Parts: C-alpha cells; structure tokens; sequence
C-alpha cells in the first residue's frame, strides 16, 4: 500500500500545485489586470488635469477617482463595491477596444483579399519546485502584462489626449472665426436658448475642467485626435494618388507601398462606416422611432416621448441593445412582409429598388468598395427617411393622435397597473415571454400565413382596380381601367354616377376624346357620360433583379407596338450613369442576365396614384392589425368574463384574491389593452384560420411544442435544474456534516463552518457541471428524451442523495440518547467505510 500510496500523495500534490497555479493566474489576470488598467487610466487623467480629485490621498484617488460619490468613506464594503464598479468599467472599455480592433482588422483583411480592390489600386497608381517554477512564469507574465498595459495606455490615451487638447483648441479657434464671419454676414427664446445653454455648459465643462466625471468630456480630446488622424489618412491617400494614373506609372516602390497601405485604410474606414451605419445605426434609430410611436404610447404614458430609457435605468447603455433588438425585429418582419407581397401578389418588377433577399448578383463588399460613399450614404438616408415615415406615421398616428384624441379611448393603452417600469421587473418579463411564445405559435401554424396572403391579395386587387394601377401593380387589367369616365355634369359625376354610366350604352365600346365628349354632351341629352382614354403605355423592368444601368432606360413611354413615343436621350443617361458611378465605374460589371421589360399601362398622375396606393396599404394594414387585436381581446374577455370567472366565483369564492384579480383584469380589459388577452385571442383565431380559409374559398399540442421546444426555455430550465441540484446537494452536505459528525462529537467559530460550506459548494458546483456536461450531449435530443434524462439525473443526484443520508436522520430525530448517537455514528462510519473501500479498490 505504501508505494502507490506515496505516489497518490504525489498526485494530490500535483493537483494542488495545478489548482494553485490556475487559481492565482486567473485571479490576477481577471482582477488585477483590469484594476491595473483602471489605476493607470486614473493616474494618466490626473497627470492631464495636473491635480488629483482628492489631493494628498492617492489611494482614494486611485480607488474612487473622478466619480460622483460625494466624499465616499474608506469602508472595506464600500471599497469592494467601488472596485467591482471599476472592474466593470474597465472590462467594458477593454471589450469595446478589442472588438473595434478585431472588426477593423477583419475589414482590412477582407478588402485586401478582394480582387476588385487590386483593380482599384492598379487604376489609381498604375502599372510598375516545479510548482514554484510555474508560478514564476505566471508572475513574470503578469508583470509583462502590467508593463504592456502601462505602455499601451500611455501611447493610446495620454499622448492622444494631449494632442487632442492642442487640436481641439485650434478647432475651437477656427470655429470662433467662422462664427465671427457668419455674424458679420448676418449683420451686413425657449428652444434655441435651451440649446445654447446646454452647449455653453458643455464648453465650460471642457474648458474650465468642471465636468471631470463625464465619459464623453474625458474622451473628447482623444476622440478628436483619432478622428483627425483618420481624416489625414483618408486625404493623404488621394494626395499621394494625385497625378499618377493608369497611364502615368508609379515607378517608386516605397511610395507605391505607402499608397497601398493608405488606400487600404481609406477603404477600410469607408466600408466600416457604411456597414456600421446599416447594421447598427439603421436598426438602432428604427428602434428609437418604434419606441417613440408604438411602445411609449402603449406601455407608458402618451405624454412621455421615450420608454426604453426608463426601463433601462439600471444600466442605460443597455437601451442601445434594446433599441437594436426592436429595430432589427421590425426590419425582419417588414422584410418578411415585402417578401410575401413580392412572391405572390404584385407584378415581378415593381419593387426593384428594394433589395432582393435571393439575388445571385449580390457582392456586398465589391459594391461597398466601388460605389462612391456619398451615393451609398444618400441611398441609406432616403431609405431611412422612408422607414421613418412608415414607423412614425403608421403606428404613432393610431397610438398618439387617433385613439387618445379623436376617439378619446384608451383602447390602445396598457392599464396603469400593468405598465412595465424596469427591464428586470416581472411585468416586462411576462409581457415579453407572452409575446415571444405567441409569435412562436403563430409562426408554427400553417394556416395563418396563407390566410394573410389571401387577405392581402384581395386588398391589393381592390385598391389597384380602384386606382387604375392594376396593370402596373398586378400585371392584369381590364380595358376599362385605361381611361376615366367623363360626365356631363358634376351631378352625373357624383350624385348620379350609376345612372349616368347606365345611360351610355356605348361607354366601353367606343373611345371619345375629352373635347369630343364635351361636344357630345352639348349636342345630346340622353347620354351624360363618356369614356375618355388617358395615360400612356410604358416599359417597366420585368424582374426585381435588374442591373441599375438597365433601370435608367426602362421607364419610357411606348406605343402599342413597343415603339418609343420619344427618342431616348442616350447622352443624358450616360451622364447620369457617370454621376451614379465614380472613378471606379468600369470596374463594376453588372450582370444583364435578368434585364427584360414588360409593357404596362400607367395612368396619369402616377406619383399621386401610387402614393395613394401606399396610403391605402397602410390603412388596410392598420385595419387588419387593429381588428385582429381588438377581436382577440374581446373574444378572450367574453370567454373570460362570462365563462371561467363565474365558475371561479362559485368554486374559489367571491372574495378570493385570484377571483378579484381576474375580475378587475377583465373589467379593465373592456376599456384598456391587455397584451395577454390579445395574444391568447391571436392563438384562438390562428386555430380558426383553417375554417376561415375553407369557408371563404391541436391548441394544447402547439402551445406545448412552442414552449418546451424553444432554446430559450430549454436553456432556462437546464440552468435552473443545475442550480437546484447544486444547492440541494450543498444543503445535504452541510446538514449531514453539522447535524451529524459535529453533533456527535459535541455529545461525546462560524468561520470554519463557512469554510467547509464553501468547500462543499465548490464540489457540488462540480457535480452540477457534470449535469452541464450532460446538457450539451442532450441538447438536440427529443423532448421526451430530454425530460427523461433530466428527471433521472435530478432524481439520482438529488433525491437519492436526500434519502441515503438525510431521511434516516429525519426518522431517528437514558438509553435512547446513546442509541440515537451511536446509530448516527455507525451509519456515518459505514458510509465512510464504503467510500474508502471503493476508493481503495480503484486505487
Ligand atoms: C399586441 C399588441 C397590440 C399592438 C397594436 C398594433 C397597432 C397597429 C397599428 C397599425 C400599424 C400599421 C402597420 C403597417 O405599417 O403596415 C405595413 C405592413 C407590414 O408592417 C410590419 O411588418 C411591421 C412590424 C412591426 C413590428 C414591431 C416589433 C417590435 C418588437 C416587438 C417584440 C416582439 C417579441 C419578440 C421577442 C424577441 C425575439 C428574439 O403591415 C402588415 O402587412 C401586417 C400583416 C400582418 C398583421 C397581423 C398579423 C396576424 C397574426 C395573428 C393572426 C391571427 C389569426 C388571423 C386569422
Ligand atoms: C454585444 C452585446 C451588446 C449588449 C448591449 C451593451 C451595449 C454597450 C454600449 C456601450 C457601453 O455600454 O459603454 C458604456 C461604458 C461605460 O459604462 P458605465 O460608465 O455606465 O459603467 C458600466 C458599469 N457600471 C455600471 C458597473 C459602472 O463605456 C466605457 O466603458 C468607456 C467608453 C470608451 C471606449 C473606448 C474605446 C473606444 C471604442 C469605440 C466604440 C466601440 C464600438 C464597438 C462596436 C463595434 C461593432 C463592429
Ligand atoms: C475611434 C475611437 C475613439 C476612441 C477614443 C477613446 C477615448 C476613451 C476615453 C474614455 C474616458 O474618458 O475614460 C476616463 C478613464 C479615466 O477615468 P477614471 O479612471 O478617473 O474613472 C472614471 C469613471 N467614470 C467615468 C465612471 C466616472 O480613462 C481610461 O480608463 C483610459 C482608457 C483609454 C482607452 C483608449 C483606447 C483607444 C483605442 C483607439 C483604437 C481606435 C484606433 C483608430
Ligand atoms: C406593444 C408591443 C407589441 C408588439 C407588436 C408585435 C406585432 C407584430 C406583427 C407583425 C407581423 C407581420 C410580419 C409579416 O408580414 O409576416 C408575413 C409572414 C410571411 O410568411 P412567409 O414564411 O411566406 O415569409 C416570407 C418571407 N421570406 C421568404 C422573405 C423569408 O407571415 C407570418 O409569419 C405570420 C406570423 C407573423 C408573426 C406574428 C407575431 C405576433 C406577435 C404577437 C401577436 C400580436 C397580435 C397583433
Ligand atoms: C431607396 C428607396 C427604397 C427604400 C426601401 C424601404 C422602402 C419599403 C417599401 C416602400 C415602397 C414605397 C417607396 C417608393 C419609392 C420609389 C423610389 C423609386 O426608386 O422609384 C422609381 C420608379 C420610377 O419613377 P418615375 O415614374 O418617376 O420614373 C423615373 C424614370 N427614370 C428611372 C428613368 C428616372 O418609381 C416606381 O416604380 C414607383 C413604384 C412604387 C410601387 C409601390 C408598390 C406598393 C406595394 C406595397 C409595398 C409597400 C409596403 C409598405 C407600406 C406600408 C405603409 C405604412
Ligand atoms: C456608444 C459607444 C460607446 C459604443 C457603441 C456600441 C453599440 C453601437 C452596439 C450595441 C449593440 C451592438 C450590436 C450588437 C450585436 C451585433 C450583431 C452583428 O451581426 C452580424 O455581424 C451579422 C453577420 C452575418 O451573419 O453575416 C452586427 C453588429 C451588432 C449589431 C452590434 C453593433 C454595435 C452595437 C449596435
Ligand atoms: C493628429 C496627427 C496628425 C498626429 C498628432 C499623430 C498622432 C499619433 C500619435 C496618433 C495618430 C494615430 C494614433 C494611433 C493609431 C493606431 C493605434 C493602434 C491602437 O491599437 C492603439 C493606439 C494607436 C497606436 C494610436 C497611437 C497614437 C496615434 C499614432
């Protein structure tokens, strides 16, 4: 036994050495390194200002720094809270810096690898003791990390901030000169005064060093230095490229490499800016207007203007994540709607400007490199403005200017008692989970989308037929749409429209011009209406995937036989193409595989007609959404006020808390908006959708699938079970030790009990990590297999441990004292002996 006993002691020593090396390295690299970074940042800020926030005492200065806590005390608890906050701040800064560097390097690599980038470049320049040893390493690496952090923070914050002071003083002087010139030109109280006050406040805070806490006012000099450096790089690329071209070769190799680097950086910044806008600022601003128009008037008061900032009061930066999420969700749903319309309802070619999700001729990087930044940015701005019109007008009208004022109704406003106030609150979480589960149920159903598509087909056909846009929007039109019916009198035009139409028996048989129609009205009294053809046939693109050059030639009027009514102005088209392109126009090679055109009829006043069509689309979408919402709410309310509530009144009583809660909920629902009722009714109508489809031409299973099949619920449940089993086994272990061995020893210092509790907690967190390992193995398994595996694991490592140790003690709890204590000692000794025997057998 002695030989491999000593060997096992050596293995335990190796374990302990490895555990200590990992633990010390982890604690240092996770705590000290962010704290060393933050202390160096505070020291550099003090050097820049020249004075510490707390003169003389540098610890408090290096602990609290430039914070708003008024004279905080040096309490160990206060110190711990402050250091946690400092660690969070520095972790956020480091994460942001690392992400920015990674994104920029990836953009640089992708652009450099691109072949069209090489073509652009060629166009511009033209052709040519062991434990101790390990620890030593850990400490040495930590010292290297600390000195690297000091140097990097120096070169990245200290010097940039000083150069920022200089450059920002220069720019303030230049701005002052420009303002003086503007005032001279000009010469030769609530809103503006408030804005002037805010700007003067910011300027005084920066210049007089009063705002020492603001992140923005501290980063202003460094940000100015970085922006100036970027501007210099972008301008110097063009400056180096001056003169040289495809004809004038650039012989010098060093200058060639310098330009290659500068141009790569310029393209990196251009593509990064465009992508950052389109992917963050586009969704974030869309979410901001969604908050302004829909969420704030509904989940908050109409008087307020934004709602997400209030619920993100815990950590205001999370409002950006919330805004991005809601904006991205809105854009995804709008893209789905446009996809449905494009797929089935409207003519293929109408929505050519909107980007087609399934387009083989998509080269995002190539287009970002070649097309000028101004043109792409302008297209983004107009698309953003159109999305703003849709969001703000379409939702905010109903939520702000229609229901509260015209109808004087709170039917589109959550009741005061159920308005969420914080993101972590139960109200917000319940609303969000209800919406998520209902969305999952609706998407899972196979009859909702079809019915919706049929509704939109009917709506589009009706609106287009009314506006005489059937040919342009749908592709099929009767000849009656190709002219307006001129009536003799306004009475016949409006009051007697049907009578006047019936009077003319030659209306659609023969076309009459306007002057001829007036002449016939003057001559004859029997007929008071005639058909006057108007509008001209036009060429329109026959597919959504059409080269941008083709679009510039495919909106020209034509005769019946595909002959242009006016000779095409080719030179103007070429000039517009040159403007739409840039120095790199020829490099773009647009594919003409899908460049075909339809000859469709376009009525007069086309712009007004399709604007009215979009207005009618908004009107009918609003009618559909409001009808679905209110029908769902009314259906559930009728079911849950004339249905279950009387039953609860009989069974649960008339004064029970549950009965009062649901009764008040229903009574408010008759006048307010309950999202829960709306969602449940939406599920019910989704079920009725099949019957609706059949006539016009299970529930619990679906709910179960949607709930217990989503990855969110699975992850939440598995984490909950892991925590539960860990805490259960910790309670078992602590109770066993204390109310067993300790009590028996006493029969025969909180610090020690907390220490052993920590040890048991660590070992049982390892036990829980065993279940976490089970999670990954069973992540994709079926619901029944998942539930059975989870139940067996929980049972065995939970209630089995419960029964083996605690329950006999439960039952067991003069000679009877001795019997009790001896029996408990014997059972503990038997368990210890069994464990030791198993370990010895394995050994
Ligand atoms: C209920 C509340 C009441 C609101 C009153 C809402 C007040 C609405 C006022 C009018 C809005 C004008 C809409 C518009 O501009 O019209 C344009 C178009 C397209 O518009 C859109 O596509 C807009 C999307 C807006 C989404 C904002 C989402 C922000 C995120 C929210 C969190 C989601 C949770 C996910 C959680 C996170 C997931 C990761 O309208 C359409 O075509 C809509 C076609 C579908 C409409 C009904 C869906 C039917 C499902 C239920 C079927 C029942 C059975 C039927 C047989
Ligand atoms: C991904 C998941 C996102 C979840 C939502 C979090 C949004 C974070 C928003 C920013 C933020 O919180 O800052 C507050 C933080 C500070 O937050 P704080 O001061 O409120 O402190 C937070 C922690 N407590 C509450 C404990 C104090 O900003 C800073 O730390 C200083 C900013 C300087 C950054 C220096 C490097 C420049 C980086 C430029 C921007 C980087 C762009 C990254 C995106 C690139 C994409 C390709
Ligand atoms: C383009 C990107 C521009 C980034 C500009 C970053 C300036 C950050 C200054 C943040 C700040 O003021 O915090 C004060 C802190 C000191 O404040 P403190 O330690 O007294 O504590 C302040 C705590 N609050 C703010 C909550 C009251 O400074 C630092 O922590 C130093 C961080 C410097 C990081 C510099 C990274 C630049 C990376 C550039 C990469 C892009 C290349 C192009
Ligand atoms: C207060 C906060 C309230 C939040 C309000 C959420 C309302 C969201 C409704 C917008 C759905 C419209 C998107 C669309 O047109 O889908 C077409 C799609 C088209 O189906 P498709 O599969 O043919 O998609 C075509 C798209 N391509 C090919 C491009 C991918 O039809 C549906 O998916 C129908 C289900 C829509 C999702 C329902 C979410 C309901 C949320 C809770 C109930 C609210 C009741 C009102
Ligand atoms: C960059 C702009 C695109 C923005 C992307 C996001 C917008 C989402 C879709 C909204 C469509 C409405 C915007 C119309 C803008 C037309 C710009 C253009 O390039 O036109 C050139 C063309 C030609 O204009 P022209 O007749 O002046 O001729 C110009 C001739 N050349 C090219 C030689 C100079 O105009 C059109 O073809 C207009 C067609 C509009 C058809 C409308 C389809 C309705 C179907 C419903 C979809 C909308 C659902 C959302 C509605 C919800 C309301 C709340
Ligand atoms: C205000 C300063 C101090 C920092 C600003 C950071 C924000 C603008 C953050 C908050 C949420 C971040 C977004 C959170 C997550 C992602 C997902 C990511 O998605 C993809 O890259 C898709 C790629 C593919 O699948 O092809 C794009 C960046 C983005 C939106 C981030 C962009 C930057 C955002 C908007
Ligand atoms: C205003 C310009 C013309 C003058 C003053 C140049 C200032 C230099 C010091 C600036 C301009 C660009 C800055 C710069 C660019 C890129 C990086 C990489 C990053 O990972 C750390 C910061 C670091 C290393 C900084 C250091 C400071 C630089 C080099």
């Amino acid at each position: 036994f002695s030989l491999l006993l000593s060997k096992s002691i050596l293995t335990f020593f190796e374990k302990a050495r490895l555990a200590l090396t990992i633990g010390l390295a982890a604690v240092l690299y996770i705590i000290g390194v962010p704290l060393v970074w933050n202390m160096f940042g505070k020291l550099y800020t003090m050097m820049l200002d020249g004075s510490s926030p707390y003169p003389g005492d540098f610890l408090k200065s290096l602990i609290y720094g430039y914070d708003q806590s008024a004279t905080p005390e040096l309490t160990t608890r206060a110190i711990f809270y402050q250091l946690l906050q400092n660690h969070s701040f520095t972790s956020l800064q480091f994460i942001m810096i690392v992400i920015l560097h990674i994104a920029l390097y990836f953009q640089y690599d992708m652009i450099v690898r691109e072949d069209v980038f090489s073509k652009m470049v060629f166009h511009k320049i033209g052709p040519r003791i062991n434990l101790k040893l390990k620890l030593l390493n850990v400490i040495a690496y930590f010292i290297i990390a600390v000195v690297f952090t000091a140097i990097y923070l120096a070169i990245s914050y200290l010097f940039p901030t000083f150069i920022g002071f200089g450059l920002l003083k220069i720019y303030f002087g230049i701005f002052k000169v420009i303002l003086r010139g503007l005032c001279h030109l000009y010469y030769l109280s609530w809103i503006s005064d408030h804005l002037i006050h805010d700007i003067i406040y910011l300027y005084n805070g920066y210049t007089e060093n009063t705002m020492k806490h603001s992140i923005f006012i501290r980063a202003l000099p460094a940000l100015t230095t970085y922006l100036t450096s970027v501007s210099i790089v972008c301008a110097s690329s063009n400056l180096v490229s001056r003169g040289y071209g495809r004809e004038n070769g650039m012989s010098n190799p060093t200058r060639r490499l310098i330009f290659q680097i500068l141009f790569a950086l310029k393209c990196t910044f251009k593509v990064f800016t465009l992508f950052f806008i389109e992917l963050a600022g586009f969704p974030i601003l869309a979410g901001v207007m969604l908050d302004f128009s829909l969420f704030c008037p509904i989940l908050a008061s109409n008087s307020r203007m934004l709602w997400v900032p209030s619920i993100c009061a815990i950590w205001p930066p999370f409002s950006l994540f919330v805004y991005w999420t809601i904006g991205t969700l809105y854009m995804y749903w709008f893209a789905k709607y446009i996809g449905m319309i494009r797929k089935n309802i409207i003519r293929p070619g109408v929505l050519f400007f909107i980007r087609s999700p399934e387009d083989p001729n998509i080269k995002i990087l190539h287009d970002s490199l070649i097309h000028p930044m101004s043109i792409q940015l302008s297209r983004l701005c107009l698309s953003m403005f159109i999305y703003a019109i849709f969001i703000v007008l379409g939702f905010g009208f109903h939520t702000r200017i229609f229901f509260p004022f015209m109808l004087k109704s709170n039917l589109l406003s959550v009741p005061e008692a159920y308005k969420p106030t914080s993101i972590i609150s139960w109200k917000f979480n319940t609303i969000l989970l209800t919406l998520y589960f209902t969305k999952r149920i609706l998407e899972s159903s196979s009859y909702v989308k079809p019915l919706l598509e049929r509704y939109w087909k009917t709506i589009f056909k009706l609106c287009s037929r009314k506006l005489r846009l059937s040919s342009f929007i749908l592709g099929k039109d009767t000849p009656t749409e190709r002219g307006h019916i001129v009536y003799r009198n306004l009475f016949y035009k409006y009051i007697a429209a049907k009578n006047a139409e019936w009077s003319n028996q030659e209306l659609f048989t023969k076309p009459k011009t306007l002057e001829q129609a007036e002449e016939l009205f003057g001559q004859v009294r029997d007929v008071h209406a005639y058909f006057v053809p108007d509008g001209v046939l036009m060429r329109v693109p026959s597919s959504d995937i059409v080269s941008r050059n083709y679009v510039q030639t495919m909106f020209v009027p034509v005769t019946k036989d595909d002959k242009l009514l006016k000779p095409l102005d080719l030179e103007r088209i070429k000039e517009r193409n040159k403007r739409a392109a840039g120095e790199f126009g020829y490099l773009d090679e647009q594919n003409t595989e899908y460049d075909q055109y339809y000859i469709v009829y376009v009525p007069p006043d086309f712009r007004l007609r399709y604007m009215t069509l979009l207005g009618l689309v908004w009107l009918f979408a609003s009618i559909l959404m409001l009808g679905v919402t209110f029908i769902s709410q009314a259906l559930i309310n009728f079911v849950c006020s004339f249905g279950f509530l009387p039953v609860v009144k009989l069974l649960l009583g008339e004064r029970n808390k549950v009965y009062v809660a649901w009764k008040e909920l229903s009574d408010i629902s008759y006048s307010y908006l309950n999202i829960y009722y709306v969602c449940v009714g939406s599920v019910c109508l989704s079920k009725i959708a099949k019957d609706i489809l059949h006539f016009t031409e299970g529930i619990f299973m679906a709910i179960f699938n949607s709930i217990f099949d989503s990855m969110l619920v699975k992850y939440n449940l598995m984490v909950f079970i892991a925590i539960m089993i860990a805490v259960i086994r910790t309670m078992v272990s602590w109770v066993v030790l204390t109310d067993g061995i300790l009590a028996c020893y006493n029969y025969l210092d909180e610090s020690l009990l907390f220490v052993v509790w920590i040890i048991s907690s660590m070992v049982n967190f390892g036990t829980g990590y065993k279940s976490l390992k089970l999670f990954f193995r069973n992540r994709n398994t079926s619901k029944l297999n998942f539930l059975k595996t989870m139940a067996l694991e929980l049972f065995k490592q939970g209630f089995l441990h419960m029964v083996i140790y605690v329950l006999p003690i439960i039952i067991l709890s003069t000679r009877m004292q001795d019997i009790y204590f001896g029996l408990l000692i014997a059972l503990e000794s038997f368990t210890f002996f069994f464990q030791a025997t198993v370990l010895f057998i394995q050994w």
